[PDB]
C-alpha cells in the first residue's frame, strides 16, 4: 500500500548519521531528478537507484517533507510508465536489467530516463533527449539558473528566478529542439518543478523559499545536502506554482518538426483542465504502453491505478481502462 503522511512533519536534520552522503559505486543510477538522485545518495532510497514504489514515497517524505498526495501521483505516474508492474521495481534513471524481466512491447520499462512517459523538455538542469542527454546535470544550464538567480532573485534561486527560467527554457526549446514537446503531463509538471527548489532544498529552519547558489549545486550536481542540512518544516510539493505559470503564461503545444513552430494543442490539458490530465495519463499514455495485457500484469496495472488516483486532486472521478 502507498504509504500515508509522516506521524511527525517537523523540521529536522537528515543528512544525519544514518544518512551519510556517499559516491556512486559502478552500477549505481542516478537520473534527471536531483530530488530522488539526493535521497539515493543518502541512502534514503537504495543507493544504486532501483526502489520500489512504497521506498520513494517514504523517502520523499522523510527526506524532504514531499506531501503525501503529491508523492503518491509522481511516484504511482512514474511507476505504471517507466516501471516493472511485475517486480514492483523502478529505476530512477537509465533502463536496468534490476528492474527484471520486461512487459512485452510496446511497454518500456525504461527508467525515469525514458523521455517523454514522465520525463520531458525544457529542463532547467538537463538537456532535451534531442540534444543527446536527457538526464546527466549540465553546467551550462547550470551557469545559466545562476545567471538568472542573479539577475532577478539577488543571487538566490526563488519563484520570481523560476518563473523567468522556466520561460526562458520554454523559449530556447521552441528556438533549437524541432521535436519540442510540451503538453499533457509534461506541461504540468514543468511548471510544478521549478517550485521544487525553492519549497524543498532551502534549509527548513529557514523556510524562506531563497535556495542559494552553493546548496543548488550541492543538489543538482551532486546528490548531496549540504552539511546540517534540515528538511522543510511541514509537508509541501508545489506551492507558489501560480507565481511561475503567471510570469509568462503558456498554452500546451508543440513544435511540428521544425524549430520555431510552436502549435498549440487544443485536445491537451493545461491548468483549466486538472482532471482531463489525469484521464489521458491513464487512458492514453499507461493504456498505450499495455494495450491487452496478460493476467497477471492486468492484475498489477489496476492496483497501481488505484494509487495513482488516491494521488490525485479532489474532485475528479476516477478511470478504468482494463474495466472493475
Ligand atoms: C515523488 C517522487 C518523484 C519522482 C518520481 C520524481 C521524478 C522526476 C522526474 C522524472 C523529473 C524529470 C522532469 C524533467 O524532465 O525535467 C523530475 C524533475 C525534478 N524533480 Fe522530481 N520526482 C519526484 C519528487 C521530487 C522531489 C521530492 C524533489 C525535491 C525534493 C524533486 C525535485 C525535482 C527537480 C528539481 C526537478 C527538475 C530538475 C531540472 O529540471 O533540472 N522531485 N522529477
Ligand atoms: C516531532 O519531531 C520533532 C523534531 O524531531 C520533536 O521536537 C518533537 O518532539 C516530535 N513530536 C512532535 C509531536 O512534534
Ligand atoms: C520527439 O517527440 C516524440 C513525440 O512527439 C517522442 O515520441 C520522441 O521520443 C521525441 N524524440 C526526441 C529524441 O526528442
Ligand atoms: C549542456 O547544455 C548546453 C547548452 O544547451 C549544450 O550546448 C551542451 O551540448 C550540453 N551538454 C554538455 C556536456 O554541455
Ligand atoms: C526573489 O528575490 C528577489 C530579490 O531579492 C525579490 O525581489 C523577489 O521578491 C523574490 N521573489 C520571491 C518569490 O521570493
Ligand atoms: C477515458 O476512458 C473512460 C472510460 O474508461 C471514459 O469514460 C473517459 O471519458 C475517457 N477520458 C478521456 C479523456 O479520454
Ligand atoms: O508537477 C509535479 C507535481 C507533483 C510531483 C512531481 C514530481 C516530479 C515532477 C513534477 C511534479
Ligand atoms: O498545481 C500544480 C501544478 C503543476 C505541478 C505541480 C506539482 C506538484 C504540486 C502541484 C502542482
Ligand atoms: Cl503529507
Ligand atoms: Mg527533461
Amino acid at each position: 500500500l502507498p504509504p500515508g503522511p509522516l506521524e511527525n512533519s517537523s523540521a529536522k536534520l537528515v543528512n544525519d548519521e544514518a544518512h551519510p552522503w556517499k559516491p556512486l559505486r559502478p552500477g549505481d543510477i542516478r537520473g534527471p531528478c536531483p530530488g530522488l538522485n539526493t535521497l539515493a545518495s543518502h541512502g534514503y532510497l537504495p543507493r544504486n537507484g532501483v526502489a520500489t514504489p512504497a521506498q520513494i514515497i517514504n523517502a520523499v517524505q522523510e527526506g524532504f517533507n514531499f506531501d503525501n498526495q503529491a508523492a503518491i501521483f509522481a511516484t504511482y505516474a512514474a511507476h505504471l510508465v517507466d516501471g516493472n508492474l511485475i517486480t514492483d521495481l523502478l529505476s530512477i534513471g537509465r533502463k536496468t536489467r534490476l528492474t527484471g524481466p520486461d512487459p512485452p512491447p510496446p511497454a518500456s520499462v525504461g527508467g525515469l530516463n525514458e523521455h517523454g512517459t514522465f520525463e520531458g523538455d525544457a529542463s532547467m538542469t538537463r538537456g532535451d533527449a534531442f540534444f543527446g542527454n536527457n538526464h546527466d546535470f549540465n553546467e551550462t544550464l547550470f551557469e545559466q539558473l545562476v545567471d538568472y538567480s542573479n539577475r532577478f532573485g539577488g543571487g538566490k534561486y526563488n519563484l520570481t528566478v523560476a518563473g523567468e527560467l522556466r520561460f526562458k527554457r520554454i523559449q530556447d526549446s521552441i528556438a533549437t529542439n524541432p521535436n519540442f514537446s510540451f503538453v499533457d503531463f509534461r506541461f504540468f509538471t514543468a511548471y510544478g518543478e521549478t517550485t521544487f527548489p525553492a519549497n524543498l532544498f532551502v534549509d527548513g529552519r529557514r523556510d524562506d523559499g531563497q535556495l542559494d547558489m552553493d546548496a543548488a549545486r550541492s543538489f543538482f550536481q551532486f546528490s548531496r545536502m549540504p552539511d546540517d542540512f534540515f528538511r522543510a518544516p511541514s509537508p509541501r510539493s508545489g506551492t507558489g506554482v501560480e507565481v511561475v505559470v503567471q510570469a509568462h503564461p503558456m498554452q500546451p503545444g508543440r513544435n511540428v518538426g521544425k524549430i520555431n513552430s510552436y502549435t498549440v494543442d487544443p485536445t491537451s490539458s493545461d491548468f483549466s483542465t486538472p482532471c482531463l490530465m489525469y484521464e489521458k495519463f491513464v487512458n492514453i499514455t499507461v493504456k498505450s504502453l499495455y494495450p491487452n495485457p496478460t493476467v497477471q500484469l492486468r492484475k498489477a496495472l489496476n492496483t497501481n491505478l488505484d494509487f495513482l488516483f488516491q494521488g490525485v486532486a479532489a474532485g475528479c472521478t476516477q478511470v478504468f481502462p482494463y474495466g472493475r
